[PDB]
């Protein structure tokens, strides 16, 4: 069972954020709460999240390239099979996106968009019990 506000699905409690901030902050925030910020894993995971989704903010993931350029990783180390990006990305239709838009996060409609960290939003977080 999950802490009230939380939101069971399969083996996981999910929160998501009320409050908007940096990507970094948003990290720090899910960590204290012995949790990160969500990995998505398979579709059907991909497809609740986003039946969770009634506000039309964009979320944070757990997803960014700021190790390696390009090499996109889940906070965990490990590469994304499952993939839920939108039109052109992460590449930016080939021109490579740019500096700072390191960090993902998922817009209402479902799909992953490489936003900018530093930049603000709400976020979910995650943690498998
Ligand atoms: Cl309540
Ligand atoms: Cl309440
Ligand atoms: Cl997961
Ligand atoms: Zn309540
Ligand atoms: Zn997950
Ligand atoms: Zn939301
Ligand atoms: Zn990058
Ligand atoms: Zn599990």
């Amino acid at each position: 069972s999950c802490p009230p506000h939380w939101k069971n699905f399969t083996d996981k409690c999910y929160y998501f954020s009320v409050e908007k901030e940096i990507f970094e902050d948003a990290k720090l925030f899910c960590e204290d709460k012995s949790s990160h910020l969500v990995f998505i894993n398979t579709r059907e995971e991909q497809q609740w999240i986003k039946k969770q989704m009634v506000g039309r903010e964009s979320h944070w993931i757990g997803l960014t390239d700021s190790e390696r350029e390009n090499e996109w990783k889940w906070l965990d180390g490990t590469s994304p099979d499952y993939k839920n990006w939108k039109a052109g990305q992460p590449d930016n239709w080939g021109h490579g996106h740019g500096p700072g838009e390191d960090c993902a996060g998922l817009i209402y409609a479902g799909q992953w968009n490489d936003f900018q960290c530093e930049d603000v939003n709400n976020f979910i977080c995650e943690k498998d019990r």
